[PDB]
């Protein structure tokens, strides 16, 4: 069993990764490649032992949000492409071509920059650029056929730089009116076409993420952009209902109950603020986690976890490192028992997407939030390690 | 000037630390020390260089909420005592006797099983251990007079274990109704006279936070445990509001415009969601931070930051690595212009306060969830280091 000082940690399942990569390769066109979305820790799943397992069953490609993350994928042995899906200043351009990551651009002036660059240094790797057309996401990328033109001509004059990739992203593709998401698909196309009708060879072309590839295969073109889906999540209830591709949820959050008391002497008064108040039999745990790990405040007298198979509330506010929960009147628990917090045990489960719907948010937000400080375990052919 | 590759950090001003802490050293009583709570990563200010700073200038123990957050700071060198605020696991004890750091613990079990660990090693060293006193929290610590004696003897007879403090944590003392702070004290200093007059002499004594020790520096007794005012903050508006205590904020998140752009074409749609539809003069800017930074999703629509001194608002929903704000009609910004996210910028200011306040929750909450993937910068006689 697990030896921690802190009795908190993550363990994510990797079979369930290696089985969600599997629903999604098996729905996509067969001639399709998939790059597996590892930024932000890998959706705070632990980014190096994620693309390592997805690499080995399925994926090609990796991305990132930025040169840091594609390092940290390098320094652990992966020798898989890996795009940076955000802005990179110049100031990485040496850097990003000496790693051989590639990056995402967009405008005339960054790629004769960046040529530029690379010519002084007399560097001795080019650099790979994907080419970013914005298409209604309206974040980052290059808006006009005309000035898309201009993009690919400044690249291909610039021998330091190699063109190996061009991409959108859907906005709505997890929608149910799926308007916008055909207007895009149609503009990005329009695009494309532009430039071979002046004679340009396209490279590795991708659009679709989660959504869109489940919503939407036939979008798939040379690539899609794997993201939540990897983890076993849903970008949307709607997609989810579709009921299309079956996804296992990888993640689960758990801890040990660090302490046991009956609330027999006055005053009863629980946490911060005093905000519960507990029976003089009420049975109250304490548990090792906190607003700090990225256990949302929110959840103060509202959230639950599972204990021997049982919801049990949080009682009181949520502290920076720790919660109480009751266990209820003469409630049956001991220190050192094992409380998941995210996921299932026994018959029960509180999965990420209902502690989203409880804070209003994303199960993207609630996975990728969570702290470094929260040691990760993975499983693999039904085992732990690291 | 600083060179990133994503341009998003936090700019960390050691002064401002330094006058905290004579603010609140100015107000306690002079033979009162300070323990500086460093847990959660300096409450997301990174903890060793914050302990560093503080240790030099008028703190002389540190508080953190793990061992393993203990370790960090032994790893950079600081060798002053470290007291573990929460639970420990037994599994721990010897560990945390080889890296000199005290535990809290409040059970007869706790403090013989512990004993025999180290017994059974001939450990050269006895553990350091403080004694929690639950007056009220309810979080952890022992309850009554009678069993916090038991547990006083049977630490006393560990000849492996050594007691070096005792405290009790005040639940509501940042609040204006102080009733429940009058009886927690009450109780404490009950519970302390009781063991004096067993014939017990106490080591440590330590109650106050933050709130009491301003609005009681008279309970500051041997030590106090400053927190969140270390890093410039008021445990609450009704605290600030006794303007007894001067206090500056040390963190400022800024980052730098990534792409400037005017929506000229259709769709003028902004982020996902496609909630957001900009004029065709309207210019957004967008900036490397999203909610896996922990620049909560909830902003969307909602939040401000600030350039060239004026408040731009988040334009559509925040995603996980990005923004998209507003400089309006016709508005005036250039990639690499600086934004600042928390913080001050020419005469205007968006202070954590003020974010917290529009997400319902507290300053500790926010400073504390700032991911370790944004690199932290500090200013020491004002200039910047590491
Ligand atoms: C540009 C880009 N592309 C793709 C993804 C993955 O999306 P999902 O998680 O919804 O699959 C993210 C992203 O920022
Ligand atoms: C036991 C304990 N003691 C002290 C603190 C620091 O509190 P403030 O930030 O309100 O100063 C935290 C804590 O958990
Ligand atoms: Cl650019
Ligand atoms: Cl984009
Ligand atoms: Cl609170
Ligand atoms: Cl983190
Ligand atoms: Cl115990
Ligand atoms: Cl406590
Ligand atoms: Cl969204
Ligand atoms: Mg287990
Ligand atoms: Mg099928
Ligand atoms: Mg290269
Ligand atoms: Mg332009
Ligand atoms: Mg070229
Ligand atoms: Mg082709
Ligand atoms: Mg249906
Ligand atoms: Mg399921
Ligand atoms: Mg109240
Ligand atoms: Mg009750
Ligand atoms: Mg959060
Ligand atoms: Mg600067
Ligand atoms: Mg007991
Ligand atoms: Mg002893
Ligand atoms: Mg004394
Ligand atoms: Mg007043
Ligand atoms: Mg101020
Ligand atoms: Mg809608
Ligand atoms: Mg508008
Ligand atoms: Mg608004």
């Amino acid at each position: 069993m697990i030896k921690l000082c802190r009795e908190v940690w993550i363990e994510v399942n990797l079979d369930a990764v290696k089985k969600n990569l599997r629903a999604i390769r098996r729905h996509i066109p067969h001639k399709s490649k998939i790059m597996a979305v590892v930024k932000a820790n890998g959706y705070g799943h632990g980014s190096i032992e994620v693309a390592r397992h997805a690499l080995e069953h399925g994926a090609s490609e990796l991305a990132v949000a930025s040169v840091e993350e594609g390092i940290v994928l390098r320094k652990a042995g992966i020798t898989a492409p890996i795009l940076v899906l955000g802005f990179t200043s110049l100031s990485c351009v040496k850097k990003s071509a000496a790693w051989n990551i590639t990056l995402s651009a967009f405008q005339v002036d960054w790629m004769k920059e960046a040529n530029e660059i690379l010519e002084k240094e007399a560097s001795a790797n080019r650099l790979a650029i994907h080419i970013n057309v914005d298409t209604g996401m309206g974040r980052l990328g290059v808006r006009t056929k005309e000035e898309l033109l201009e993009v690919v001509k400044a690249l291909k004059a610039s021998k330091f730089l190699r063109w190996t990739g061009i991409f959108t992203h859907f906005s709505t593709a997890d929608e149910p009116d799926t308007t916008l998401t055909k207007l895009q698909h149609e503009k990005f196309i329009s695009f494309l076409s532009f430039l071979k009708k002046q004679g340009i060879e396209l490279p590795t072309v991708h659009m679709c993420n989660t959504a869109a590839a489940i919503a939407f295969p036939e979008f798939s073109a040379d690539m899609i952009r794997l993201g939540i889906g990897l983890y076993g999540l849903y970008p949307s209830a709607y997609i989810k209902q579709l009921n299309l591709v079956k996804l296992e949820p990888a993640l689960s959050l758990k801890a040990r109950i660090a302490y046991v008391k009956t609330m027999r002497t006055e005053p009863r008064t629980v946490s911060y603020g005093a905000t519960y108040i507990a029976e003089p039999n009420e049975v109250i745990a304490t548990l090792p986690i906190g607003y700090a790990d990225g256990y949302s405040r929110a959840l103060s007298n509202r959230g639950f976890v599972l204990h021997r198979g049982k919801r049990v509330p949080v009682a009181g506010r949520v502290t920076m490192d720790m919660i109480m929960v009751s266990l209820g009147e003469n409630g049956e628990g001991k220190q050192g028992d094992e409380v998941v917090i995210y996921g299932k045990q026994k018959g029960a489960e509180i999965s990420v997407d209902e502690v989203a719907e409880m804070l209003n948010t994303i199960n993207y937000e609630v996975v990728s939030t969570l702290s470094r400080r929260i040691p990760r375990f993975y499983i693999r052919d039904g085992e732990i390690f690291k």
